């Protein structure tokens, strides 16, 4: 039996897939922000997008396990920059956190983003997940064309607005 | 002297610029949602950011010009859309209504994005709007590229990144 089935089992309905507001609810029942805020419906609606590949707007117990342990090691990972437990980040941190948590991004393209990601200039510990959910949907979509892996993708417009409108 | 001046001038700071906060603040003292609920500050931050090309995360009051006649010109399709003021729109609605707001888009790609704005069933005036404006400036985004306007853009993947993740 898998620890997290529980909260799972719990909301999911007899379809044994959840939506967005069932997958926050478990999501705060596991206590996996431990300390920090619960996430909020908008993250979740977007932790959905992660591992929703297929346009149905939920997820599976499966889904749900894989995005636990990412979620987990996440907070793992900004719980180091937060020296004083005090669930924000400040924009520097951000660039050395992104960068040090799987992410193969450039210098410019970090502080952009630290910097549309603040909020009185600081980044929350929601918007730190957010980014990154975001962040990780993006990138798998992009990786997902380029074929070749030439860090280059040819988009059509039609397919680089589903594609970015969806996540 | 524009009839938008006084609202502008009664949040904007010393150098008449607003932040998200401020801009949620005179689009509700303008009256422009007239009805349906007051915008919120995430779909706000998002108007900033389509306007703002600098990322400073403000705007002047041309800018907040600019934005109001937009919005309240997709109001306009909403409303008509909206006969019952419900304050929604279901999902074969807003095909027909991104259709017509002059966006260019597939049947198959205004369906996928339809559903991820669904909730419950139904689009909400809010997130009819948040969406209109993602779109907007993303399409906007990919303009820019398209400077032989082929239809395609080859995006390289921290530009893509760096592209989607500020708006």
């Amino acid at each position: 039996m898998d620890p997290l089935y529980g909260y799972f089992a719990s909301v999911a309905g007899q379809d044994g897939q959840i939506d967005a507001d069932e997958l926050q609810r478990c999501l705060t029942q596991s206590g996996i922000a431990g300390g920090y805020k619960p996430f909020n419906l908008e993250t979740c609606r977007l932790m959905v997008s992660m591992l929703d590949r297929d346009m149905s707007g939920t997820m599976g117990f499966n889904e749900f396990k894989e995005l636990w342990a990412v979620l987990n090691g996440w907070r793992q990972h900004f719980i180091s920059f937060d020296s004083d437990r005090s669930g924000t980040v400040d924009p520097q941190e951000l660039q050395k956190a992104l960068t040090t948590m799987g992410f193969r991004l450039n210098p410019q393209t970090v502080n952009s983003i630290a910097k549309r990601y603040s909020t009185s200039g600081k980044i929350t510990f929601d918007d730190y997940i957010a980014c990154c959910v975001k962040l990780r949907a993006l990138t798998d979509s992009f990786r997902r064309r380029d074929s070749a892996q030439q860090g280059m993708v040819n988009f059509s417009y039609d397919d680089f607005i589903q594609c970015v409108m969806t996540v």
